[PDB]
DNA sequence: GCGATCACGTA
DNA sequence: TACGTGATCGCA
């Protein structure tokens, strides 16, 4: 039984309750709000949006942070209003974060399947309400109100179990103090977009497009014929029937094309190049320049990503539509990219500020191996001092190759990649691999410890923790297949690291905002990427941030060797470099 | 019109 | 390693 409310009532404006603002589009930038379930002490109700949302004690209602709500996914609801000039406040408690906390891997999307995790299914999977894909539509208002009363009735009930174990996990505050204050952080992010200079787009994808012309015409004189580049089918055809160049590798359907491959395959013939350019051509501009001139709205002319902080299983933040995080960089063809994303307002700049090896420096501090955290008090160059180490040279002695194998055997670490990754990327054998490996333990004894340590840990408990508490369970650790259960090991080592610099980073964008409230500056946080912030803010506040932000973000937590922050400003993202 | 599948970019 | 995303193609 719910009250199909026809107007507000003071009854749906209590001191607590759960709230339901749905918001069925799946960007929810500037999107409906297809009705309005509230529960409480006092009953169960639907609003329609148009009434409530137009009810000024409904909206002060909805803004009194002293009137706590109880919400799945808040953000949404959050941003939906911003849009509408409506702000949302008092939310208390997210289950969608409190679901992601208690077991990133279950995939919690709806109040369903969290409601599942404590055997409460009154509620139905969004998905069968709204369905998938062509027909999804909303459904009729008794239809529409039965669910999200549903909802909201699931989030009352489930709210107590979940902070229960929430506390029981020890992750009470890492919910209240951490993931809940970040995403109203990440909801003014998102709402505030970055903007972009399209004309520049335009004019570099214009370009990308006569290269590919150019390149595309070349291609087919060399294949003697015409042929979809773009089909790994036609290709694989091409250049391992037609021109007869060796097969290295095969697909589960048939002739491996990737970079690795083609590489290797150069030298036997002029199109193999031709088709890597191609292939990198056309990546900039399919995905990224007509990828982000689709998604910038043309009225604000800015990109308004989506922040998805309930998805990884390391806690890492990941961003939709567009995501923002592979804008390139390693390439100078495609690190141009960044100069489209510009200061919103004439006389901003855009700053910069990155950590500097947060993982590695989270490693040093966790394993407390006494030479990584010495080359990071000493704030050596980590991939030199690791080939002096794994080789036995002095710092002279280091050419360039040792510090690319050492880089890679340190992204190894970073990642998490098995022998046989290793191997991949320093293209030698898996037997070569393993021996470079070993070099690294002999140097750094503590790491090798911290490793075995934390397996055998996430083997005792069936999970691996974070420095702020967020776990992972890993089930698979005990598997008898050796592939999933090394996957499973290399998770347990690298989900500590990984993960504990994702909370550093909340933490510092956490300090970061309301730092900038106390110093009263216009400063603006824009994009989370990798480990990377990245502000706008009037030129005239350039020098306070360039003390500023660094400290905040090195002093977001204390470990055993210093965090460090490299940062710089301009005019361009490009440019903040 | 989905859905693998392959390839590629940051990690 | 991961996630996100593209184009292709294979199944309807």
């Amino acid at each position: 039984a719910f009250t199909l409310a026809d107007r507000v009532t003071e009854e749906m404006l209590a001191d607590k309750a759960a709230l339901v603002v749905e918001v069925v589009e799946e960007n929810y930038h500037d999107a409906p709000i297809v009705g309005i379930a509230v529960v409480n002490e006092h009953g169960r109700f639907f609003l329609r949006p148009e009434t409530a949302l137009a009810d000024p004690q409904f909206v002060a209602w909805l803004g009194d942070e002293t009137k706590k709500k109880s919400m799945f996914d808040s953000k949404r609801a959050a941003v939906a209003l911003k849009w509408k000039g409506i702000e949302l406040c008092g939310v208390s408690f997210d289950l969608l974060l409190a679901a992601y906390l208690l077991d990133p891997a279950q995939g919690v999307d709806d109040v369903a399947a969290a409601a599942k995790m404590k055997q409460y299914e009154a509620v139905r999977p969004d998905e069968a309400v709204y369905g998938k894909g062509a027909k999804r539509a909303v459904p009729d208002e008794p239809v529409l109100a039965e669910h999200l009363v549903r909802k909201a009735a699931a989030i009352w009930a489930l709210e107590r179990p979940f902070l229960d174990e929430l506390r029981r996990n020890e992750q009470d505050r890492l919910l209240v103090e951490l993931e809940q204050p970040l995403s109203s952080i990440l909801a003014e992010m998102e709402f505030a977009g970055v903007k972009v200079d399209t004309k520049r787009l335009e004019q570099m994808g214009e370009e990308l497009a006569e290269q590919l012309r150019t390149v595309e015409q070349r291609i087919y004189e060399l294949a003697g014929q015409e042929f979809n580049i773009n089909s790994p089918k036609q290709l694989g055809v091409i250049l391992f029937e037609k021109l007869q160049l060796p097969v290295l590798k095969k697909t589960k359907t048939g002739y491996s094309t990737s970079a690795d491959v083609l590489e290797k395959l150069a030298p036997y013939h002029e199109i193999v190049e031709n088709i890597l350019h191609y292939r990198q051509l056309g990546k900039l501009q399919s995905t990224y320049i007509e990828g982000l001139l689709k998604v910038v709205r043309p009225d604000t002319k800015k990109v308004h990503t989506i922040f998805n902080q309930a998805l990884t299983q390391t806690g890492r933040l990941s961003s939709t539509e567009p995501n923002l995080q592979n804008i390139p960089i390693r390439l100078e063809e495609g690190r141009k990219i960044r100069q489209a994303f510009v200061p919103s307002e004439s006389d901003w700049l855009i700053f910069a500020a990155d950590y500097s090896q947060i993982e590695l420096r989270v490693l040093a501090h966790i394993a407390e191996d006494d030479n990584l955290m010495e080359a990071f008090r000493r704030d050596l160059d980590i991939h030199t001092k690791t080939a002096m180490d794994i080789f036995q040279v002095s710092e002279d002695e280091v050419t360039p190759n040792m510090r690319r194998q050492a880089k890679a055997v340190n992204f190894g670490i970073v990642y998490g990649i098995s022998d046989y990754g290793l191997a991949q990327n320093l293209n030698i054998s898996r037997k070569e691999a393993a021996e470079f490996i070993e070099r690294y333990f002999e140097s750094f004894p503590g790491v090798k410890r911290y490793m075995e340590n934390i397996v055998q840990e996430a083997k005792q408990k069936g999970y691996v923790t974070t420095l702020l508490h967020r776990r992972r369970y890993l089930p698979d650790i005990t598997s008898r297949n050796f592939n999933v259960r090394s996957f499973a090991e290399r998770m347990a080592m690298n989900t500590p690291i990984q993960g504990s610099a994702a909370d550093i980073i909340k933490k510092a964008m956490i300090d970061l905002n309301a730092r900038l409230k106390e110093e009263r500056l216009q400063a603006r946080l824009l994009l989370q990427v990798h480990d990377e912030l990245i502000l706008e803010a009037p030129k005239e506040e350039m020098e306070r941030l360039c003390r500023l932000v660094p400290e905040v973000m090195e002093q977001a937590v204390t470990l055993r060797v210093p965090l460090k922050v490299d940062y710089h400003y301009g005019s361009t993202w490009y440019d903040a470099k």
